[PDB]
C-alpha cells in the first residue's frame, strides 16, 4: 500500500471528510471504522476530533487498500493520514470509533486497528465507558 496526496476541502463527520484528490473533490469514508452519527452519543466528539485532526494537518494523505476504492455511494474508501498519523487508527484508539465494515480484500490494517480498539476498551474510553 502507498500514500498519495490530498488536501482538505471540508470536515464532514467522524468517519467522512471532503478532500481534493487528483485535483477532484471527493467525499472519503474511512476504511474499517464506524463513528456514531452526529445525532448519536459521542457523534459530536467524533466529528470534533476528526475536524481538528484534518484542519490542523500540514499534509493530508490517502492510502487506498487492495480492493474497491469507491463504495456504492461514490465515496472514496481509504486510510487517511494527518501528518503521518492515521485518522482511522486514532479514532479507534480514542474510543470514538469501533472497528467495523471489515470486508475481505480491503482489510490490510485490520489487526492494527483491532489492537487500538483493545487498548481503548481496556482504558474504558468514550464509547467503551
Ligand atoms: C466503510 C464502508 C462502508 N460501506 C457502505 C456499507 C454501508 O451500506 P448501507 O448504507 O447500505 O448501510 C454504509 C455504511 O456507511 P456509513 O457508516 O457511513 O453510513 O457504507 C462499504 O460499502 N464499504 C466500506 O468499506
Ligand atoms: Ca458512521
Amino acid at each position: 500500500l502507498h500514500k498519495e496526496p490530498a488536501t482538505l476541502i471540508k470536515a464532514i463527520d467522524g468517519d467522512t471528510v471532503k478532500l481534493m484528490y487528483k485535483g477532484q473533490p471527493m467525499t472519503f469514508r474511512d476504511l474499517l471504522v464506524d463513528t456514531p452519527e452526529f445525532n448519536e452519543k459521542y457523534g459530536p466528539e467524533a466529528s470534533a476530533f476528526t475536524k481538528k485532526m484534518h484542519e490542523n494537518a500540514k499534509k493530508i494523505e490517502v492510502e487506498f487498500d487492495k480492493g474497491q476504492r469507491t463504495d456504492k455511494y461514490g465515496r472514496g474508501l481509504a486510510y487517511i493520514y494527518a501528518d503521518g498519523k492515521m485518522v482511522n487508527e486514532a479514532l479507534v484508539r480514542q474510543g470514538l470509533a469501533k472497528v467495523a465494515y471489515v470486508y475481505k480484500g480491503n482489510n490490510t490494517h485490520e489487526q492494527l486497528l483491532r489492537k487500538a480498539e483493545a487498548q481503548a476498551k481496556k482504558e474504558k474510553l468514550n464509547i467503551w465507558s
